[PDB]
DNA sequence: ATTCTGACGCT
């Protein structure tokens, strides 16, 4: 009753760019705009692996993790843009720099947690208060929410339903109560519209947004109405929302843990978790997960918006599947050098931009036939931004995996250098 | 033979 907290204290938004790499390519090459198009890596093996698909191409069934040669079978007019290759590997620089454009705009409005290359979380709690005070009891007009969906509304053409649902919501709002959580989400949603307009005016990129009370619901909400739309998931929309929402759709339940929840408990949808006591959930899934499941299926999550705009690591990786696996000493050195040279270029730029230095170098490898994704992971000290030292140090730290009696055995199916443990500079 | 990352938990 009066003492059960409900997790309505914060306003949090999740903003995610629509088909991000495709839009980066469509801004640069106007011929790709408004066409079925995808972004690939490499081109020789089945036309390249697709990692970004425009919404026009998706109408034909083109998805991520698909080979371009297969996508062409579904979509014969599909236009492909290729990630830049450097030193024999894919080079994601253009998208990381495009991401920085976006993150810097978002950060003018509020503190953001960079959650991926194309998405950040936003804590709007303070911005909403400041804004609620400025409005001075003034009602909120649908004109301020031109692209907002209210989840679960209307109740009782797509743009027609959106406006109906928005009118119903706005009509019910108690505008004189500066502490009502629904009012705060609505105001949060006004700011997100502003944030999304500034991103498009200043980058040309379009995006979607989720507006709710915590990071997990904002993320879920963000996908309900992509593309170029934002969605407000209110505390009261949760029971209906979760009653048919598959467990796997919730961030962090998409894998094994969500599968064990499904299998142990004999359930399918998020809302079914509410029938289990916290202790029961803790008993099956641990004290942390259990507490987090007991609260999450009621729409409650306390994970904070971390004030972190920059990555914590900087990493370079290349897979070597199949017969291309590295089998010689010279080969493993040349690719450590290729990896280290990109890492160095990235690091020197990070130091100059962000006033910091990485202090630890992590080397990860895979050998052929090793079931695991990493056959080994070892760290050494990262004392100089010198590619030749880093690659040499990576070799020193993995050379005892070779079993050869100049040859390399087992052949390596993955090299991976990561710079970590940043310190101010 | 999607590949290339990046966060964060567990022990
Ligand atoms: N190298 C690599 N890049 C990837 C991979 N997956 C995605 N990317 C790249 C390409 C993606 O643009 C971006 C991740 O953004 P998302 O939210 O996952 N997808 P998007 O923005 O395309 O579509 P929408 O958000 O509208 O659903 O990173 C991958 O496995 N590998
Ligand atoms: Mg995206
Ligand atoms: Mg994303």
């Amino acid at each position: 009753g009066p003492h059960m907290a409900t997790g309505q204290d914060r306003v949090v938004a999740l903003v995610d760019m629509d088909c991000f790499f495709v839009q980066v390519e469509q801004r640069q090459n106007p011929h790709l705009r408004n066409k079925p198009c995808a972004v690939v890596q490499y081109k020789s093996w089945k036309g390249g692996g697709i990692i970004a698909v425009s919404y026009e191409a998706r109408a034909f069934g083109v998805t991520r993790s698909m080979w371009a040669d297969d996508a062409k079978k579904l979509c014969p007019d599909l236009l492909l843009a290729q990630v830049r290759e450097s030193r024999g590997k894919a080079n994601l620089t253009k998208y990381r720099e495009a991401s920085v454009e976006v993150m810097e705009i978002m950060s003018r409005f509020a503190v953001i947690e960079r959650a991926s290359i194309d998405e950040a979380y936003v804590d709007l709690t303070s911005a909403v208060q400041e804004r609620l005070q400025k409005l001075q009891g003034q009602p909120i007009s649908a004109d301020l929410l031109p692209s907002t969906y209210i989840e679960g509304l209307p109740q009782g053409q797509k743009e027609g339903m959106r406006k109906q649902g928005l009118f119903q919501w706005l009509d019910s709002l108690q505008i004189d109560n500066l502490t009502s959580p629904d009012l705060q989400l609505t105001v949060g949603a006004v700011i997100v519209e502003e944030m999304r307009a500034a991103i498009e005016r200043e980058t040309g990129f379009q995006c979607s947004a989720g507006i709710s009370h915590n990071k997990v619901l904002a993320k879920l909400a963000c996908g309900l109405n992509k593309p170029n739309r934002q969605t407000l998931v209110s505390h009261g929309s949760v029971p209906q929302l979760f009653s048919q929402m598959p467990i796997r759709k919730i961030r962090s339940l998409g894998g094994k843990l969500g599968a064990s929840v499904i299998e142990i408990l004999g359930i399918e949808y998020m809302g079914e978790l509410t029938q289990f006591t916290e202790s029961q959930l803790q008993s099956h899934f641990g004290e942390k997960n259990g507490s987090w499941l007991y609260a999450m299926c009621r729409g409650i999550e306390h994970d904070p918006v971390k004030p972190r705009q920059l990555p914590k690591t900087i990493g370079c990786s290349k897979n070597f599947p199949g017969k291309t696996a590295l089998a010689t000493r010279e080969q493993v050195q040349w690719w450590l050098l290729q990896l280290a040279q990109e890492l160095e270029e990235r690091l020197t730029k990070d130091r100059n931009d962000n006033d910091r230095v990485a202090t630890q170098l992590v080397v990860s490898i895979r050998v052929q036939g090793d079931k695991r994704l990493s056959s080994l992971r070892r760290c050494c000290a990262l004392t100089r931004y010198d590619a030749h030292k880093m690659s040499h140090d990576a070799f020193t730290v993995i050379k005892n995996c070779n079993t050869s009696g100049t040859e390399w055995s087992p052949p390596l199916t993955m090299l991976f250098l990561c710079a970590t443990k940043f310190s101010a500079s």
